[PDB]
């Protein structure tokens, strides 16, 4: 029993964190095989092609623990700088670069000066921001998932927006959301709640003995989406209904039946009651996270 | 900016997780140097669980009865001893991945990271606190026994918890790494109930300071309180008494935000009386008590 915001074990990612210095700027890098990936703003209205051409290999000071790595090449791919090094990381795990969709969750290994300080779980918001916990020096910290023995790198931190939310790229340097890597007026779009994730978390609560919100009613997918759109909730698709199938089978509560519970929860509130120690509806657990935690999958 | 329930990077602890098998029972072990630490109930059956005599059961065991597996490698047990509720299995190989470590026994209110494991394999990491009733509100299924709680301050891993059991209410009980249980719990299937839980007052105050540091001031008020009047109010909401030690510990946060501890105490009294009124504090509609004053400083400063 118990339901916690749980991150993947960070060990495979810790062995890849390095410190990258260029001039006055010091941030984090991801060392995989003989390449160190880091945000391109480490070289900093910036013209990154112009700024990078002026740099030489010895301008980049890469430090892996108490060992200095020597940079033998540098190239830019979108908003990520790829620093070719002489040494291949012996601790390189089996990995992939994956781009995630809004609503998907991942673990963040927050780092400062190439040293991991913490690990937390979070979700890619529908407005493409992440509600992270980042201070100055965290740039280059990465988000990941583990599937079996493979580390899927899905995020690299670049910046904090004026509202305290974070913006970053995939490992190919493509930003999530309509952001750019420069000091300019940028604002996160109006956020929405990840509906499929709230439903998955309602199933996790049922699996844990919390049934007070359940009701005899069901709804059509159309009537649910008309209500959900009114409360700034993401539309629930048939793909989402299909993905919730295993949880629906395990608890004996049809997806549209659980939608009627959510529909009532939105129009009436919790009324002093809590679901899994929370007075708010939680949307940072996907249907897979719930299955993985309530079944105990290992890595 | 931002405030998250953050766990320590689990890497240093992952390299210590092994699977321990004795008869039908399979749980987790902590492999540090040439010793594997695991709950002593690994020697028990379910029929010898109401009133097990562990000295008697252990004397009947030999080294080859304990099957220790570190990854896809079987470790050879060369000795076994019991220290309180923990079994210490001497092995013939010292763990090459043994980090700098300490065994620390924590007090209620303290937080730590849990590396939940099944069959010696890490499945997840989460942050939690030692409840004032000495239980932990973990996320554990059968097979998680032997999973450990830790803090990684600087380069040293401080092991503070080893998971032993789940109480009938879904909460968890375990020991420090010396096998001494936290709380009045025993490693027996006898009737055991967690005492009435209470809110870790010093931690709620620290989390209110974290919210101030992050620009959230709506809950602040022009009032202050005596420590005695605060505790009389706090007790009525099932809140732990705030001591002078707690007031002293909150000193740095009080200095950083310019809000006296007894001033923040008056905010908390008001929150307890009024509720949040549809508002949130650090994205939470409830008062959070699983961040210590030390966690807040570390996350907001370093
Ligand atoms: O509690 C225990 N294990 C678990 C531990 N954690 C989470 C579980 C979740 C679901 C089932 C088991 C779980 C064991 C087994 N049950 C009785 C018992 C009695 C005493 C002792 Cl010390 C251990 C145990
Ligand atoms: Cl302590």
């Amino acid at each position: 029993s118990g339901f916690r915001k749980m991150a993947f074990p960070s060990g495979k990612v810790e062995g890849c964190m390095v410190q990258v210095t260029c001039g006055t700027t010091t941030l984090n890098g991801l060392w995989l095989d003989d390449v160190v990936y880091c945000p391109r703003h480490v070289i900093c209205n910036p013209n990154y092609e112009d700024l990078l051409i002026r740099k030489s290999n010895h301008n980049f000071l890469v430090q892996a623990g108490n060992v200095q790595l020597r940079v033998i090449g540098h190239s830019m791919q979108n908003c990520v700088l790829k620093l070719k090094v002489d040494t291949a990381n012996p601790k390189t795990p089996k990995y992939k670069f994956v781009r995630i969709q809004p609503g998907q969750t991942f673990s963040v290994l927050a780092c400062y000066n190439g040293s991991p300080s913490g690990v937390y779980q979070c979700a890619m918001r529908p407005n493409f921001t992440i509600k992270g916990s980042f201070l100055n020096g965290s740039c280059g910290s990465v988000g990941f998932n583990i599937d079996y023995d493979c580390v899927s790198f899905c995020y690299m931190h670049h910046m904090e927006l004026p509202t305290g939310v974070h913006a970053g790229t995939d490992l190919e340097g493509n930003f999530y959301g309509p952001f750019v890597d420069r000091q300019t007026a940028q604002a996160a779009g109006t956020d929405t709640t990840i509906t499929v994730n709230v439903l998955a978390w309602l199933y996790a609560a049922v699996i844990n003995g919390d049934r007070w919100f359940l009701n005899r009613f069901t709804t059509t997918l159309n009537d649910f989406n008309l209500v959900a759109m009114k409360y700034n909730y993401e539309p629930l698709t048939q793909d989402h209904v299909d993905i919730l199938g295993p949880l629906s089978a395990q608890t004996g509560i049809a997806v549209l039946d659980m939608c009627a519970s959510l529909k009532e929860l939105l129009q009436n509130g919790m009324n002093g009651r809590t679901i899994l120690g929370s007075a708010l509806l939680e949307d940072e657990f996907t249907p897979f996270d719930v299955v993985r935690q309530c079944s105990g999958v290992t890595f």
